[PDB]
């Protein structure tokens, strides 16, 4: 079954020039956690954002180009990108925004960071319609001297 994770900020905000603006150790630790073991899906330029393969999870890169690097799973098609996937309990979408936009329709379950930060950006998560889903899980965290900000983890599961 599919997932999206992803960080959002103040109105759905969540990248700007392929790059994660602020700074939260404890929102990293969660995606770590939530990601670990799984395989990931990415696009072509949150692949070069991350710079280098995500250790413990395959890597299924998104792009209509070949790949260039034989270190990761080049894949040009949604559905190729879920057979790559082989029979495994969750997926792991990870964005870009094209990307999460491919893969909602698709998705079960979400896992959301709400970060309390107004950051121009240019990119959005997609407007998911929230009478279909349903939150199973949420924790509040104040800001922090590890963490410059509040912030919400989040779970919604489809209905
Ligand atoms: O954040 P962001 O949105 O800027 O970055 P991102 O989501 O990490 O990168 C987006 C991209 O991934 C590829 N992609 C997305 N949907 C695809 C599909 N259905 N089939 C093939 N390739 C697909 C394209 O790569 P290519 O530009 O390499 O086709 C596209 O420009
Ligand atoms: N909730 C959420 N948080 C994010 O930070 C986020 N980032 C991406 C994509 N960008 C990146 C860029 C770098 C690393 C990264 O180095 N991840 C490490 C965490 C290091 C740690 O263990 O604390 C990892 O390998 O999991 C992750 C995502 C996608 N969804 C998100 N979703
Ligand atoms: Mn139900």
């Amino acid at each position: 079954m599919i997932s999206l994770i992803a960080a959002l900020a103040v109105d759905r905000v969540i990248g700007m020039e392929n790059a994660m603006p602020w700074n939260l150790p404890a929102d990293l630790a969660w995606f770590k956690r939530n990601t670990l073991d799984k395989p990931v899906i990415m696009g072509r330029h949150t692949w070069e954002s991350i710079g280098r393969p995500l250790p413990g999870r395959k890597n299924i890169i998104l792009s209509s180009q070949p790949g260039t690097d034989d270190r990761v799973t080049w894949v040009k098609s949604v559905d190729e990108a879920i057979a790559a996937c082989g029979d495994v309990p969750e997926i792991m979408v990870i964005g870009g925004g094209r990307v999460y936009e491919q893969f909602l329709p698709k998705a079960q379950k979400l896992y959301l960071t709400h970060i309390d930060a107004e950051v121009e950006g240019d990119t959005h998560f997609p407007d998911y319609e929230p009478d279909d889903w349903e939150s199973v899980f949420s924790e509040f965290h104040d800001a922090d001297a590890q963490n410059s900000h509040s912030y919400c983890f989040e779970i919604l599961e489809r209905r």
